[PDB]
């Protein structure tokens, strides 16, 4: 009953828009859904009486994965639950799915969980989004309708280039860092059968320590992540100054 009429304020799932190619867009803001908050069939359920009205025709999602991390998983059984709620139709008039912000945790989801997923793998519908400028190319920009804390991390970025994240293997990043978050986007990576741009945040709220190793080197911690991240550039000093700043404003900006 009331407690239904809470999913509608947290909007997880929105219209919002109209495709390039004339069909109703919807939003499925990914960090909003945190399993175990929320009655997962009461989630299935607003998607549902939200699609009704709609997926009998063709319909595109956008799919905002912007931070999203394992609080915001799909449980195995809540998972395999969604290919088959609704009817085949619905399935079929989805013409493109727009994924964005795909970061490294979901990556490692898709290939946790790739038996459910098989189905996904090298589909022709999934368009991962490179950067937030290649939406237009599928949604006039005045048509675009991100959340708007999505569209913030965007703004006022002092980009470092050329980083490489230490790893058992290491990988080329871009070390962006903005007024509420640290972004390290990554080369192509492998995202259910595709070559993707991930894109892991980390906001200032989360950013733990920062300690710089080498003029080379320095490390960040991450609330609720244990093992540190290691980058190397030579700039750290840079960045490292850069971060702590970050940090500090929102410290200073705590109450109390």
């Amino acid at each position: 009953k009331e407690e239904f009429k809470a999913l509608k304020t947290l909007s997880i799932f929105y219209q919002a828009g109209t495709s390039k190619a004339g069909n109703p867009i919807f939003y499925y803001v990914a960090r909003r859904f945190k399993t175990g908050q929320i009655n997962g069939d009461l989630l299935i359920y607003h998607v549902l009486l939200t699609l009704k009205p709609y997926y009998a025709k063709p319909y595109e999602i956008v799919v905002d994965l912007t931070h999203t991390g394992p609080s915001n998983r799909f449980k195995t059984d809540f998972l395999s639950k969604w290919f088959v709620v609704f009817p085949g139709f619905a399935y079929d008039n989805v013409s493109a799915v727009y994924i964005y912000n795909c970061n490294s945790w979901v990556r490692e989801y898709t290939k946790y969980h790739e038996r459910l997923l098989t189905g996904l793998k090298g589909s022709k519908r999934l368009v991962f989004i490179d950067c937030p400028g290649k939406l237009a190319e599928h949604i006039e920009h005045e048509q675009q309708k991100l959340p708007a804390a999505t569209l913030a991390l965007e703004e006022d970025l002092k980009v470092f280039h050329n980083a490489l994240k230490l790893a058992h293997k290491d990988t080329k990043v871009s070390i962006k860092v903005g007024s509420t978050a640290v972004q390290v986007t990554s080369a192509e990576r492998t995202v259910l059968g595709q070559s993707v741009f991930l894109n892991d945040i980390y906001y200032a709220s989360e950013i733990e320590e920062i300690c710089l190793v080498d003029e080379n080197q320095f490390t960040l911690t991450i609330a609720n992540q244990g093992t540190p991240l290691t980058f190397m550039h030579q700039e750290c000093e840079a960045i490292v100054q850069s971060i702590i700043h970050i940090r500090t404003r929102w410290e200073l900006s705590q109450p109390d």
